[PDB]
């Protein structure tokens, strides 16, 4: 598993950081909820930096996409990144 | 298990849909890989009209999302519409 | 994924088949309700023999186990087996 | 969630004890791989007593089954009791 993806595993997972950055209700995506915050207080803490724009395109070279409605709170899913599937994260690829 | 999602749950898992409409390879969402023919071919077998607009107004009635790129196919998710999860499914909600 | 797997997991799937193996309610484990029926019933079909010591040697040769009280309906279980985990199938190994 | 419940995820899925206790590599079962060290070293520290008896008989009143060999350590699951799946816990009953 690329470090990228370790760390952002845990830190999603991180009760400590639930506030700002969570699994959904299923674990089949995660949410950021104050973007700005996390920008400020969780990105550095984990990936040293503050820009937001930079991790989203890390995630997108992820293949990471994005939860919005059919008809601030992001999104983010990947098909191989979902809560307690440990060994389903291996296949996330460049 | 409301009507619509037990038709909903049989249609994407049909092999015999897969060309249209399908699981995700983890099954955490659904794909439609051209809502025109799927709307005219498929969405009769299972649901019994061709109405498209019909349909998404369905799925975003219970609540499903689209996923898409972090910049025709659409992608369909609910936290609680995942493959094999069948207890899961009672959580859907109107 | 095996050939033994690729059947064994659309056998116990098969809502056809239900009335004599299927997966448990959360699909981390599968049942055989009915031994006899099952392997002179169903056996025959997907594995061409009638020998339920032949099949359950099959299931020991990939690592599946029983699941047994803590203090005829036998379970099975496998960490790689789950309903719904079709990529995870292919860790099942011999 | 039940006490018994969520002190028994968090024994489970804490880093920190897996040497005695923890998830399968999918996390549909549990393995302690020692009872006797369990119940002195790691068990107080989630439940605040060192009777392995008394675990496995709470185990059992939830509906905790045994896993073994198709023919000290032991494996348990239960259904309802699978890494990540935090809402399927919700049904996990005594
Ligand atoms: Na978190
Ligand atoms: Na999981
Ligand atoms: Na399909
Ligand atoms: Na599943
Ligand atoms: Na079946
Ligand atoms: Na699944
Ligand atoms: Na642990
Ligand atoms: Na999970």
């Amino acid at each position: 598993v690329p470090a990228f993806l370790g760390n952002l595993w845990a830190l999603v997972g991180d009760p400590g950081t639930d506030h700002l950055i969570r699994w959904s209700p299923s674990g089949t995506s995660f949410l950021v909820s104050d973007q700005s915050r996390f920008a400020k207080e969780v990105l550095p803490q984990y990936f040293k930096h503050s820009n937001m724009a930079s991790f989203v395109r890390q995630l997108n070279m992820y293949g990471f996409r994005k939860v919005v409605s059919i008809e601030d709170h992001v999104e983010f899913q990947h098909p191989s990144f979902v809560r307690g599937r440990e060994q389903l994260l291996e296949r996330v690829r460049r």
